[PDB]
Formats: C-alpha cells, structure tokens, sequence
C-alpha cells in the first residue's frame, strides 16, 4: 500500500560498536546491503553486521575500526541500504518518543521552554549524543540535516 521504504526504529551503543534497528515497508530486505555513506557521496561503509528477520532489521557498525582499522571519519552519514534503488533510511517517530520518555531532569527543565516543533526535535536527538575520549573527544550525534532533508550521524573529532 505504501512506497517501498526502510525506517530507522531504535538506535543505540554498545561502547564503539553502533546498533541500529529497523523495518522496512513494501521492501524485500534480502538481497540488501546497508551501510553508512557520507553527505556528499565520496566515502561508503558496509555494517560489520545485518541480521534480517522478514521486514526487520538489525545493522551493527563498529565505530573504531570502519576505516580501515581507524574511527569512521569526521563527516555527517545517511544510513542506506542499496538495493536496485539506494533507500535512505526514515527517522520512526518512537526515536523521538524515547528520547523524551528518558530525559534526565535538568534535561526536561530546559526541553520544557522550548516552542518550536523544529526546536524540540533537535534538541531531543541531540540526547542521542555519544562521546568517546581517548585528550581527543570523538562524538557522534544523531540529527534532521535539514539542507539535504535526512536523518544523519553527525561525527564530529575535537580536542
């Protein structure tokens, strides 16, 4: 009934290895390869892992070694699962849900302020964020790009 489509359902961290799971509609998964691809197309990272169960997926990306046994670099990446088309995967509501549902107080004093739907959403992803230090800090934070109207991992290296 509806156009072919794949949906990011829960994201997650195990330390370094990132997990995403999701479901697609309208979309046999199982000749699917999914993997991480930069906002402009020149760098493609295949999941270390996808396990399908019908409609379902689980996508596991180990952070540290994606480039070639360093971390996946400094860019923004769409999740995609290139198929005869490349599907890019959707944002499901219940990320934003769950992100709510787990605000820490002072976390909720500040969302509580916020007035715009674009604001709230921003900010809720951004609880997403997680930080790796080794002093290098390496953070990866979920979020809308809206120039390009996607949900991408933000990778951002500082020091």
């Amino acid at each position: 009934m509806v156009k072919s489509k794949i949906y990011i359902d829960k994201i997650y961290w195990e330390r370094v290895q990132l997990f995403v799971e999701g479901h697609s509609e309208n979309l046999d998964l199982e000749d699917s390869n999914f993997v991480l691809r930069n906002l402009t197309e020149t760098r493609t990272m295949k999941a270390n892992d996808v396990k399908i169960d019908g409609n379902q997926f689980v996508c596991r990306f180990n952070v540290a070694i994606l480039d070639n046994g360093y971390y996946l670099p400094e860019d923004k990446y769409l999740l995609v699962n290139e198929q005869e088309l490349d599907y890019i995967a959707q944002l499901n509501p219940d990320v934003i849900n769950d992100a709510y549902q787990n605000l820490k107080p002072e976390q909720e004093e500040e969302y509580n302020e916020l007035e715009t739907q674009n604001g709230k959403i921003n900010f809720l992803l951004q609880t997403y964020l997680k930080e790796f230090r080794k002093k290098t800090v390496y953070t990866v934070t979920p979020e809308i790009s809206s120039d390009v109207n996607e949900f991408v991992l933000d990778v951002v290296v500082t020091t």
